[PDB]
């Protein structure tokens, strides 16, 4: 039972968010419509596969190894997070790259601390975890 | 009970995106507003339609061959997740095209990697699956007719 | 308790596209601002109007024959998929007539197939039901038979 | 119980739409930004003020006669909803009366039709219940 | 339980509207882009600012003067409420007073009738309950005695 | 039961909110598109950014110490809140500094009072819970004291 709430509330939440911000970010790069746009085609193009690699996972995971796609889903739901906001910055770059070019180093310069907390929260939480397998195995 | 809950959360999972995604799809081609141009068209207009398929099918699970709908479904979801993507890969090309076609490539050469593993995890998972009602044909059989030679 | 969860879940599920589907198509038409117009004007009219009956069927269905309104429901729910899909072909139309009037083409004519698909595919699957409620009432009076067969 | 299932779900079912629709209309108005502009401003200050009591509604109920509000609520959900239908027609109007005209002609002719139908199932339904209140009072 | 399920269904529905308004009103002012302009600023900025009371209520009320952040709440999401159908007025003004100002003017009008109604409703509804605790304390404390008599 | 559900409320609740805010943001800064602008890109990508860290927490609290995620998550939540709130403010100056710039200055005006009153009801709230966590450490010794005193 708490193992069934547990995967059909985390079901919603990530469809839920997927579809919003993947969807939401493709409006955004198509509203605002010179070596930086390699990138910003890049790191939408990703964000949309990736969030879809979790909705295709939201299909396949109902049906049915679970500890193996359970980390497939959340890689992916990760990868597409940090993308997100790897997307921010490069908008403001290039919304203030055309009028404004002095104010768009501070949204690069600031994204910098907070992606290095994220992967960095991540490593941490990961870490205590691995030490409890351990630990109930002994 | 756990039949209806893989049901139920499924059923406001698939509605959830299908309208959402289709719905934002259509607001981003005519945001934006040479030959990829015919892509675009086409690109689109099946997204919508097939997303529309699985929201049809939302209406029609309810009130009932579940093993074949359920089919009908899971790949309409599916064809319609790809598409989205396709839909991505496509818009930075004309969004691109004008101002900067030199990293529009980019965005439909790394479409290829990702929607090569799409199509290619599905199938995977697929196969192992198929493997199974065979595994449980066998050994539930095997099992009944263990009861059947005894039973004489 | 399951004719509970499956109007519950069902409530929801309509509310959530009507009102997505339909608002997200308003935006869409009013963000692109010859023959073709008649249909644009008419088509999305018909859309929000569409989804609107069954919104207010969410809220008449709760206080309250069944298999009647569960149509109109369904019904409505099922016209204004199809003009969903009807409207992302005549924005195409529009969107692309302006500048690139070639490419318009097939969209309208990618649409003929998977219209026909969807229309068709929700034949078959209420044939086989039609056929499924048949089958019951025969057996449900055999059986019944059998039992006052022993009686005498 | 089956009681406080139709309260709750009814409940987001309500502010579901009344916001969705409120705030698509609003930003569809100021979007496409001779007479029927006289309708625009009121066709839309209503919707948005009409939802808000359903709203407002969804606030109060909460803590609370039922058959009276019930009826405000109702009723409000579906001054909004029939006033959503006659913003589209307007809107017709306005998207096309500059370049279009003609076309413009069909949306506002087709929507009589339905909204004919739509006020009228309404009645057919409400009669068909007072009817019930009668025969089981007899 | 009666109480755990209406904390559950208020809490998302009120975290719901107050997100979707506030957030369309935001992409509401700034889509659009001589005196009414000194209120579409503080109209708006008041609104999500009221609005996130709200969300942040959202997120101490899980963890907890049940009395008191049921007010903040609640009097909140009014607050937004009614800013939000005084935000449609202001849009008409800005969205009209360039092209066509004299229809601008029934929307301001035609607000004066339901803002009147809104905080009025409020009222009312206030009154009545407000009687029904002195009316409890009453009875209840009353028929105590009754029983603070007979055990004398 | 009344852990669990206050968790899967919350859940849900958090995940909408930031991914709806976040998302929409976005899509108002790129929309309009002096000193002032220094802090739009900041103000924004931070947004974005604070808001993830609840999403990815919404992700690793599922399989899982947990008082002091707790305030991870909410100290997030909130930051983010404000920041919106902030975001507001920075846009009608944008939105009006080019064409109306004198009203701009009542928004950011406007929102010091509701900013102090905001993270001020938050402290409030939280210190009177502290005392509630001192006065149930106080009573609880007590009970056992009495129960320790008469075992003698």
């Amino acid at each position: 039972w708490r193992k069934l709430q547990l995967s059909r509330a985390k079901l919603k939440a990530s469809s839920w968010t997927s579809a919003l911000l993947s969807g939401f970010a493709m409006v955004a790069m198509v509203e605002v419509q010179p070596g930086m746009l390699i990138a910003f085609a890049i790191c939408t193009t990703l964000l949309v596969a990736v969030h879809m690699l979790a909705l295709m996972i939201s299909t396949c995971i109902l049906p049915n190894l679970h500890w193996y796609i359970e980390t497939a889903w959340a890689f992916s739901t990760l990868l597409g997070l940090i993308l997100f906001l790897l997307e921010i910055a490069i908008l403001c770059w290039v919304k203030f790259y055309d009028l404004s070019p002095p104010a768009a180093w501070s949204a690069t310069v600031v994204l910098i601390p907070v992606m290095i907390i994220f992967m960095a929260f991540a490593i941490h939480f990961y870490r205590s975890l691995v030490s409890h397998k351990y630990e109930v195995t002994v």
